Parts: C-alpha cells; sequence; structure tokens
C-alpha cells in the first residue's frame, strides 16, 4: 500500500478494524521505512480514539483534542480533515507528505473532498501514495453491507414529527437507539416527543457533537438523535437504528443563493454508515435497522462539491496547476477549473471568512470575491427584501458596530447561516461585528 503512486481504498465492511488493527499496523510500517506520514480524522471525537489504538507509537497530535507530551521527533502527524485543508489554505508549510492515510474517507463535508483531492492529485502526480479508510466508497450502490453480527433490516415508516399514535413500535423498545434526522430543527422536535413520552434523549449535530457525545458516555440514554455527523466513525452501545433515510441537500439556485433543500432521500454511502452504527458486536446478532425511505444519489449538485472546488483553486499544487476531484466524486459537480482562483488578498479574507468567521465556503466566496474586506459587514444589511432573515415570524434585527439596528437583510443569502437557532445567533454576532 505503502509504494508512490498509490492510492488503496481500504474498505473494509464497518467495524472490520480499519481504524483498531490495520491503521497501527500501517504506521508501524511507515515508520520503519522512514515515510513522512499524515492521518486524517473526520472528528476531534475519532482523533481521541485514534491515540487509543496508536498507543506507544510516534505520532505528533495536531489538535488539543488529544493530551500528549511529544518527542519531537515524530515523523507521523494526526490532524483532523478540515486542519489539513485549512492549513493548505493559509500561508503555512504543510509537509508534501509521503503517505496520505484518510480514516472515514467518505465524510463529504468541503474540506474533506478538498483533502481527497489534492492527495489524490498528489499520488497521480507520482509524489506520494494514499490510503482512504472507509467501508462506502464514493458511488457505493450498496446501502446493505457486511457487518460483524447480523442485523434485522425493515422498511417501516419513521415519524419526522411529533406523534400521539400510530409509531408504538418507536417507544415499545427497551434498548438503545440511534436516530438519524435530516436536520437540527427536525430532531428538536423529534427529541422534545420522546422527552414528553419519558425517554431519555442526546442530540448531536456538527457544532455540538464533541460536548454531547461525551454524554453517551457519561449518561444513561434510551435515544441518541443526530444528524448525519454520526455517519463518520461515530460508536454507540445500541441495538438499534431508526433511518429517517433523509438529509438536506444545498442548492446553489442561479449562481445567486443556497437553499436547503428537502428533505430528500440519502446516498446509498449515507445509508450504509448510519445502518454500519449497529450490527457491530459478534456477540449481539440482531440489531435492528429501521428505515424510512429509499436512496438517491443526491450528491449530484450538492453545493458540498462546488464549495471543494472553491478550496482546491485556492490551494498551491505547483506553479498555476489546481488539483482535481478525487475521480469517483469529480463528476458530482460542474464547475470550470480554476473558476474561483482568487489574488492574494482576496484569498486571505475567503480563508478569515471561513475560519473567524464560520461562514459557509459558498458565502465567503462571494464576499471575498466581490473585494469586501473581513471586517465590513455593510454587505449583512443592503440584500434585496427577498433576502430578509426571519427570527420567530418578523425580520432578525442587530445592532451594527455603528450602534443602528437594522435588519438582517445579507447580499449573498445562504440557508445555512439561519437553518437553526444556533447558526442564526451565529449569523446574527457576525453582521454586528462581534467577531
Ligand atoms: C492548532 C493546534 O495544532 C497543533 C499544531 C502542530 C502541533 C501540535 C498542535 N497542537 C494541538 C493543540 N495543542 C497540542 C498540540
Amino acid at each position: 500500500m505503502l509504494k508512490k503512486k498509490q492510492l488503496t481504498v481500504l474498505d473494509l465492511h464497518p467495524g472490520a478494524g480499519k481504524t483498531r488493527r490495520v491503521l497501527p499496523e500501517i504506521v508501524r510500517e511507515a515508520i520503519k521505512k522512514r515515510l513522512r506520514t499524515v492521518i486524517l480524522a473526520p472528528t476531534r471525537v475519532v482523533a481521541a480514539e485514534m491515540e487509543e489504538a496508536l498507543r506507544g507509537l510516534p505520532v505528533r497530535y495536531m489538535t488539543t483534542a488529544v493530551n500528549v507530551t511529544h518527542s519531537g521527533t515524530e515523523i507521523v502527524d494526526l490532524m483532523c480533515h478540515a486542519t489539513f485543508t485549512s492549513r493548505l489554505l493559509q500561508p503555512i508549510r504543510v509537509p508534501n507528505y509521503n503517505l496520505n492515510i484518510m480514516d472515514e474517507a467518505h465524510f463529504t463535508d468541503p474540506s474533506s473532498i478538498a483533502a481527497r483531492g489534492y492527495i489524490s492529485t498528489r499520488v497521480e502526480m507520482g509524489e506520494a501514495a494514499a490510503i482512504f479508510m472507509t467501508a462506502t466508497p464514493p458511488g457505493t450502490r450498496d446501502a446493505f453491507p457486511d457487518s460483524n453480527s447480523p442485523i434485522m433490516d425493515t422498511e417501516v415508516e419513521v415519524p419526522e414529527r411529533a406523534w400521539s399514535s400510530g409509531f408504538d413500535w418507536v417507544t415499545d423498545h427497551s434498548g438503545k437507539t440511534v436516530w438519524f434526522v435530516p436536520s437540527v430543527r427536525n430532531g428538536n422536535e423529534i427529541a422534545a416527543c420522546l422527552t414528553k413520552a419519558g425517554k431519555r434523549v442526546i442530540q448531536l449535530s456538527r457544532k455540538t457533537f464533541e460536548t454531547e457525545f461525551q454524554k453517551t458516555k457519561n449518561q444513561e440514554w434510551d435515544f441518541v438523535i443526530t444528524t448525519d455527523i454520526s455517519e463518520m466513525g461515530a460508536n454507540f452501545k445500541a441495538d438499534r437504528v431508526i433511518d429517517s433515510r433523509r438529509c438536506l441537500k444545498p442548492v446553489i439556485l442561479d449562481g445567486e443563493r443556497v437553499i436547503l433543500a428537502g428533505p430528500m432521500p440519502v446516498t446509498h454511502a449515507s445509508a450504509a454508515q448510519r445502518r454500519g452504527r449497529i450490527g457491530r458486536n459478534p456477540n449481539k446478532p440482531g440489531d435492528e435497522y429501521m428505515y424510512g425511505g429509499g436512496c438517491a444519489e443526491t450528491d449530484e449538485g450538492h453545493a458540498h462539491w462546488l464549495e471543494a472546488r472553491m478550496l482546491l483553486d485556492n490551494i498551491y499544487l505547483q506553479d498555476g496547476l489546481i488539483a482535481s476531484l478525487y475521480r469517483p466524486e469529480a463528476d458530482k459537480v460542474a464547475a470550470i477549473e480554476g473558476e474561483f482562483k482568487l489574488r492574494t488578498e482576496q484569498r486571505k479574507t475567503f480563508v478569515e471568512l471561513m475560519k473567524r468567521g464560520d461562514l459557509p465556503v459558498w458565502l465567503a466566496y462571494q464576499v471575498a470575491s466581490a473585494g469586501i474586506t473581513y471586517t465590513d459587514r455593510r454587505w449583512c444589511f443592503d440584500g434585496t427584501t427577498n433576502n430578509t432573515i426571519m427570527e420567530d415570524s418578523v425580520p432578525a434585527e442587530v445592532w451594527t458596530k455603528y450602534g443602528e439596528k437594522r435588519v438582517l437583510k445579507p447580499r449573498w443569502m445562504d440557508a445555512r447561516v439561519c437553518s437553526d437557532h444556533a447558526a442564526l445567533k451565529s449569523f446574527k454576532e457576525f453582521a454586528a461585528g462581534k467577531r
């Protein structure tokens, strides 16, 4: 696997031991061969699990998620997928790693797709090796892969709203359930219903994931209500998954605005990863997978692959060359390669809007490419009337950094800045000049 120009898809089924058994063997071999190696974890939670899998191997944990004292001599680095792409974009030295290992390599956040594009391009140039670890490579059509123990698969109507009757099977269960919902707001409504029925519920989403995931270890629970973030190596002591089989798809309309379309069907890869939360213990056969819809290839025209092109157009590779998306997922976007390349100062603005600004990639790009500087928030208030953002059925208002109360009405409207209360609070802080 470790030879130059080799990209290996380590596609063992979910729970087959890719992270805990195979990865430490790869790392031992890499160190013996003096290969400068990077290991990419999708989340801080997985970074900390990897330290346990790799204990007593000389690895530099480029994350505050791991409490370790480095020797200073490590030739293996571990960081998050997002950290890798972030450091490529910034004026910071990133080693040309001989071996590039991506764990949970199916992750479809923009920074993960961009990282696969960069790594697979360096391999194709003949510079590097890569290992992509996932049960569900891009374009997999199998929602029901093999497991450590037999799963009971049942197609059934799954509630997506509060219910009073007609779903007794949901609450009659005495075990632990992981329930995948299409959005934070949908999970809130289902969580409230379950809580009202006397169940202990933990809610997970991207922003809350590290803090709330610890509650799955520290407290007794009946249900975990999660968005698709739990597709990325989240492990639970569960015996049932309830899967809406639904997700939100960010869609760019008319090059002008981003909407959160759907909910609509998940991909096969997503469904297999959701199911893959259970069936993991060979001594516990008959974990249950209840699924409420079919799969479709909803990644086609999904904004994350356009956003991945915005990131890759702004990463130095060699002279004016630009990394291609990883071939199996390259048809998910219609972009002109290089169309999003920014000059040095606009790139710096673009990076700062994503990092400190915490804006979606697409929205950061519209602002930076318009020649607006990071702290200039005039654009948050000068959009068209249909761009008015709502809070409790009235226009959302902030006090500007000038001390003027203004309606939130961004010149470029991205539905992800107000898809839930937390997002809207963050965007209101931004529009007010508070970060
Ligand atoms: C932004 C944090 O990234 C780093 C970058 C390089 C090496 C180590 C670290 N940290 C991680 C946090 N503190 C421990 C070591």
